[PDB]
């Protein structure tokens, strides 16, 4: 299915996943697309920092979600 | 049989439909003579906005009926 990423700059970037894919799997392919090693993401639904091992069905996250990136350093 | 389809802009469209077929089906319709993709689509009858999976005649839309079509982004 399809959902959205967007940044503090206000870019959307759409991404194709599956919502048995966990957290990190979205961000390995962020970093496909954009480059951005994993650690220095941190993905946000709901308003809640979501956790790399849990999946994306367990955070309800739908089709059409929009997700929320903000980088960061360390790690 | 013949039914009609009127948009905000009052153009009207004519359709050639079945009873049986359901709304998603008269989307399909549309986005072949029209080229509207069904998630850009919503179809209002006696006032009410119709869900996809129904039939026309579970809206007891009639031969010469007129669906009101309006336009929405996302999906």
């Amino acid at each position: 299915m399809q959902i959205f990423v967007k940044t503090l700059t206000g870019k959307t970037i759409t991404l194709e996943v599956e919502p048995s894919d966990t957290i990190e799997n979205v961000k390995a392919k962020i970093q496909d697309k954009e480059g951005i090693p994993p650690d220095q993401q941190r993905l946000i639904f709901a308003g809640k920092q979501l956790e790399d091992g849990r999946t994306l069905s367990d955070y309800n996250i739908q089709k059409e979600s929009t997700l929320h990136l903000v980088l960061r350093l360390r790690g």
